[PDB]
DNA sequence: TTGGGTGGGTGGGTGGGT
């Protein structure tokens, strides 16, 4: 509800990879 | 053959690899 989950490769560690 | 640890593991492996 707050972290993308879905997304696949540097895609998510680009998001935010800061964990939360 | 589909990223890497120049990001982290109280984000996860019902996401993939080193």
């Amino acid at each position: 509800s707050m972290h993308p989950g879905h997304l696949k490769g540097r895609e998510i560690g680009m998001w935010y990879a800061k964990k939360q």
